[PDB]
């Protein structure tokens, strides 16, 4: 029983010395490191193809339909005169009508079946304005009914083998939007021997006048919908037997690993039950009886199996979720690579990181319990006060990123100098920004981070003795 | 009496064990954390609306009135020929006269009632020059009377249901300025259900020839003056009863918290007086009798109350001070979030930061007493010497920011390379910059910051034992 | 024998005290420091000339042959309409045909003798397309044979004392490439008194349609082939006797140093053999009998000799491998400068770095054995998942550089903000990027790097006592 | 005698306790801190005026005379066709001839009296080419005589109340340069009440064809020569009695401080002599008898006096050396501010920095003796090898700056990614750059800097006990 515990907690090498047992688990892990990473790279090929197709098509759409658009300046691209706005709208519609003989890609028109489009309509030109707006800055009066009324113009694609009478209602205009859909085939998914899928891009061009500030920003956004094409033909394409068989091999390897890990977990549970019965005959250690590396391994096994099933679906053309498949496979690869420290824990010369973390975690958790309220106060204050003026405080996640980078001494002078323009106008906000940044930087770089590192190194000093 | 001191210095949990007292103060603080942050976000909505309106209107004005202006290049935008200057001025005036049928926003003209404008004048075209200037570089002579004479041209807005004869006097010109005012309504303050305010933008276009260097920079600045509109009408607007009631709720919560904190402070003062009388019967500790977290809490309470009153005024349209209101509310939110460490001080496992700071503060103050004179010497020297040549040393605050960023290892190579242009011309200044930067960086990163962190970590080592 | 060991392990100064022996080895090293660095600089002159000629010629070719090309934007330079593509191609060919009377450099045409060019052809205009492509996005069908067929047009340079009928086959176009060669003489290799070499630039202009996304990027790449000119004449050029004699001097100095170092190594081997025989009469220390600074010195000697031979070949016009010669000479210079710490090892006040490294190396190796699997897991995951979306994760080496910079707190906010565009589209990938970056930064800056520095400083603390 | 030593080494406060002596030296230092800084700022005003005039005039000259010049792109501005070069040259000459009626500044022409200009010539148009050049890349031959022949065209300014026949000899052209001088008056030196000086700008426009690579960069450089104008007149200018009297006050304060410091030094020398005589009756401590703060104070006094004399000369219009005056005054201000630590040395609670440095200096010097050879090897290798390819390794000072910034973790990813272009072409150089950067960063950030900080903190630990 005590020798049973000895055997159960023995290292793999001394286990092999004891019973001449070849570490089948270790061999499975070693081959798992290679198979999971190879599968991740092979999937990454197709993921790159799909993302590249989407992004390059969006860039081509911007250059085709936005008048005067240049690379960069996706923001700071607006209309400032009525003639500029009219020219932008009419250029977008004209380029839509002239696509098939001016574009470098081959696109197909989608006749209306959806929300803005009527039957036969390919492009919907909608302007939205207040139901009743009497804006008169001269007499400081306005009688406004802020109910948005939508007025759409339907444009039919030319049939080859009205929209220019648009009055825009500038004083109460909310926004002008252009909706159309384009079908295209991802032919680049042919160097990878996968067959080309059929894509449908839903293009939305927005002329945003919600601020009513005399500046109307213009943006173009696309949504891509992948689906299989109808009875396609590729000359001597062949099969992807190798890809399918490798996916099956990865599935089987991860299944064997999962089964062995679950068997070891259940054996440890039975031994824990027997030992607690022994003690009763004669609750923070019975949990210590359990192996957390096996929890990590089973989590990684289920992640890899889910990712491989999703990838098989993607290659069989049913489920087009490249982001989900990539996230699953990448997380499983990371956990698989991390899980080899398990065989460095026994040596006591190689597990310095693991032992130091195990000792340092509670103190770090309490220190974080305090630093969290400090950090959240600073985040909320910075967000709300400096957000309208600072480009790095626009949203809460952006504020968190900026402050976390400042703690590590990144972009400090840029953060300071993004308010030199406000030094002259809103000098009070500029002075508040100075005090806020100086206080946060001093307190967190010099007082808090020092104590964090001190806790970690003190735990290391405890471990090494 | 000693048990009275025991009770007075007991933690909240042991206080509840002692007298079964529910920590009403703690409950008030907990709900205060939520109410103050929610109020800060709700105010931030309107603050964002106002700041966005101002900035976007200024950008639209720049693009409308500055000839050849593009986004970016707010600096490095100048005239270099007489024809360029004349075209810029005439384009600005022509765009002013053509606004109502070319701009995307709706603006109203303001007839003259102020400093540069006469009765009926909307735009004032003023050039300023020396009273008598005879500049003759050929004979190296000049008879100059440097009294600035102002010559203004008044332009009346077109009345719909002379300025081109401007001689500019280039050889003694000081500056040319264009003044006009525009009224507009912030209609975007309607998605927030607040009613639109009436704004008046005072636009100033400056053609600055003060350097007399053949380059005349052009800039546009605006001042926005918010006021309520006259008898406006919004169809089914409703009230902001919820906003007003939540402001009242925040006020009442902060008032209760302030009253409890002041009661505890006065009780502690009475106990201190009683104890000192006891000692006299039988001055750095009687102050220690006092709670600094209650000082922080009362400061936060008064800040929150002032901010809420100002916000109520803003929503009632009387006081338009968004920067002051935002600064008050953000500072109060930061202090409110910081004030929960007060309940982590008792545990002795969570107040590592507070104890380390309490021990480390005096040594840090003395070390700063020395490093302050070192830092100020470096700041003044850098400012005056490298200011004309370095873009990051233009002003004293900018020098302080640059040096503080250099201490944290930020923008080091950019700071070094901003003088590669001066390596060839003013090689002496380039060499001085090299020595200055190397010396400052070495001395402060390696000698001073190391001792600062050493003081803080030594105080931590004192605390943890 | 023991006094023999004393003499063999004595420092140079005490050796001179013992036998009055002038350290000829030390003198050779001292003069070697100067000769190797001077030779490296002298070679760097010619290396700079050659690299400058190549790069400036490539820039001139880009500006000459790429229509609408501006400095910068080597990427983000593409065609988006059929007319743009045709104009770019025809402009490239027209500039090729008009070079000799429009270019600022003097170039010669190379009639065809190679792969794309026929006899007499100077420029080859090749378009590549699928052998059979029936792309029809309207019916979601395609009958494709993905065998690339090449169609080349041959252009003959004008003879001074057809290509415009190009149909491009857009729907199945793979790429369009322009191949031509230009000969020129590097006249700038005359201020260095070396004679001008004759260069042949092979220019390749690519119009890449492999993505079939409606955007065709355009790039220009050149390959330079250096060779000696036929019977050139420079008036009173003179010889490079000084350069050749200095190369011979460097060779002789390094040869003497190599001979002395090998003699000392063989003497140490003989002494080790004698001592081990002594012990046998009476395996990790017999290797310690050996001097690793002499291994470093012989490696540096052979590197310097190889580099000098290659440099002599370069100046004698036979072997044009400037990159190989520069790498050899620079590595030898670095090792030569490093090799003077050998005379600081004896003092025990100056070899703190060497002793600390000697003590700290094994623990660092084991810690790296663990951190390597952690780092590789993170690298693979980041590469495959964030590569399509993040500009700093495009390739595996780029991922390694990005993560290594993040460990040192560089470009943190830029890395975080390169996904704000994906926050809206692919919010799942944006959230994964947030978690990935936060986890990696925390774990490696705060836990791993702290323990690395702790190991190094603990080894130092061991040494200093 | 021993009480004499007690008095001589007593602190100022205990000296005042001893003999009731008011610290006149301390009072002089305190007023010196203010007077020197005020003088530095007052001089910085005029220094800023002069530097601003020079730089803005150079910018105006660039925009006036360089065809197609835009802000930025001072580099990457070149000609690539013969027509571009001719148009640039002719535009420069035409703008020179049309200055007085197109420029915004008032300039005067300088008829020839110097090197390139003949009598009456204002502009010299010189082209330089090889004396005999027969460049023939077709036959791989050239008969060249590399003696530069200069051919200048003289242009006379128009007389108001030939250069277009320029043949450029492209195949053997070395460079084309345009020389002319312009006189102007710095009128901005009138808001400071200093009178305007007369400036003479020597403009040099270079068309550099030294590389013979088909790309000819174009640059403009100016040299400014300040001198007093002839009998100028400013209406009611007044005197600068205040400035002169304040300069005299600074001179007198620094003179009194210097006299007291030298008296104390000589008294200490006499006491040292007496003590050594005492010891002889009964050499590293007799130097310790001396005060280094008095050496620093006398250095600062002589620097301030020299700077004030130079500033008086500048304001009296004799010596125009603003860079020298600024460097002297700024260095003196820095030393003056540093010299107050002298009164914090006695307290033993405020001189932690000084004591730590005094203890740590020798070990730091030896560690630097080793790290210096390591750093120099890396600097030379990086310079010569990566210089032609990396933008941050172009010169030796730039290499030193880049490596020093890398040690502090600055611009790491930018330094890594400046070779992604060379990954494809010169992959060997790219791989060498990878190895070089990784090795340098690891060795210096993790091994060397750690031991440097360890030495400094160990000296602090010695001091604090
Ligand atoms: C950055 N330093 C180590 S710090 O200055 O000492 C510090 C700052 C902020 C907190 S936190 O409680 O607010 N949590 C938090 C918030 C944002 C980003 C992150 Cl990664 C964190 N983590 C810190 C590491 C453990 C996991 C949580 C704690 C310490
Ligand atoms: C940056 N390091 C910790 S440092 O190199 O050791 C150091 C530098 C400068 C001084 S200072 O006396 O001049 N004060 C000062 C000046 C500018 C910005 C700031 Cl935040 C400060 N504060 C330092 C932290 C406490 C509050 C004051 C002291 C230490
Ligand atoms: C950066 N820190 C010191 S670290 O966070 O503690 C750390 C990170 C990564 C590893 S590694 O095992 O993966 N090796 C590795 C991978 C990429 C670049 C480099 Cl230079 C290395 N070297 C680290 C220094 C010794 C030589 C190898 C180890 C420590
Ligand atoms: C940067 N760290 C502290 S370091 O990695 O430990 C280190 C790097 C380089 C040397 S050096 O001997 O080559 N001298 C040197 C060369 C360039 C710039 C500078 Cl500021 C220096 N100084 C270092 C501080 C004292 C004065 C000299 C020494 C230490």
């Amino acid at each position: 029983l005590r020798r049973r515990l000895k055997y159960f907690f023995m290292s793999p090498c001394d286990k092999f010395r004891a019973k001449g047992r070849k570490p089948c688990k270790l061999m499975l892990q070693v081959v798992k490191i290679l198979v999971v990473t190879v599968q991740l790279i092979l999937f990454g090929l197709s993921n790159q193809l799909a993302v590249t197709f989407r992004e390059e098509n969006t860039i081509a759409f911007r250059h085709l339909f936005l008048l005067g658009y240049s690379d960069g300046a996706d923001d700071t691209f607006a209309a400032y005169t009525r003639e500029q706005l009219y020219q932008a709208i009419f250029h977008a519609v004209d380029q839509y009508l002239a696509l098939p003989d001016v574009s470098l890609g081959r696109y197909a028109y989608v006749r209306g079946g959806g929300d803005p489009w009527t039957n036969g309509s390919g492009l919907a030109l909608c302007q939205r304005y207040y139901h009743r707006g009497h804006v008169d800055p001269a007499n400081d009066t306005f009688d406004i009914d802020p109910m948005v009324v939508t007025d759409c113009i339907q444009v039919d694609p030319p049939e080859r083998p009205s929209y220019k009478n648009l009055t825009l209602k500038f004083h109460k205009l909310v926004n002008v939007t252009i909706h159309f859909r384009l079908k295209t085939i991802n032919l680049q998914s042919l160097i990878n021997n996968e067959i080309p899928d059929c894509y449908t891009f839903s293009v939305l061009i927005t002329f945003d006048n919600k601020a009513h500030s005399g500046r109307i920003p213009i943006s173009l956004e696309t949504q891509a919908h992948i689906q299989e094409c109808k009875h396609p033909s590729v000359f001597q394409h062949g099969d992807n037997s190798f890809r399918l068989l490798f996916d099956v091999v990865v599935i089987l390897t991860c299944s064997l690993s999962f089964l062995l890990c679950a068997r070891s977990l259940l054996r440890g549970f039975l031994l824990q039950n027997e030992f607690v019965g022994f003690m009763w005959r004669q609750l923070w250690e019975r949990l210590e009886f359990v192996n957390g590396w096996y929890i990590l391994l089973v989590t990684s096994d289920v992640l890899t199996i889910s990712g491989t099933i999703m990838k098989i679906g993607i290659e069989a053309k049913n489920l087009a979720s490249y982001d989900v498949c990539s996230i699953l496979l990448g997380t499983s690869t990371l956990l698989v690579w991390v899980g080899v420290i398990r065989y460095l824990t026994f040596f006591h010369n190689y597990n310095i990181l693991i032992a130091t973390l195990r000792v340092a975690l509670p103190s770090v958790m309490r220190f974080c319990c305090c630093v969290a309220v400090i950090y959240l106060g600073y985040c909320f204050c910075g967000w709300i006060v400096l957000g309208p003026y600072h480009v790095k405080f626009r949203s809460l996640s952006m504020v968190s990123e900026c402050l976390f980078s400042l703690i590590n001494g990144d972009d400090m002078f840029v953060t300071f100098a993004a308010m030199q323009a406000q030094q002259g106008r809103s000098s009070l906000v500029w002075l508040f920004s100075q005090l806020y940044l100086y206080s946060f930087i001093s307190l967190f770089i010099y007082m808090v981070l020092s104590l964090f590192i001190a806790l970690i190194t003190g735990a290391y000093d405890t471990i090494k003795h």
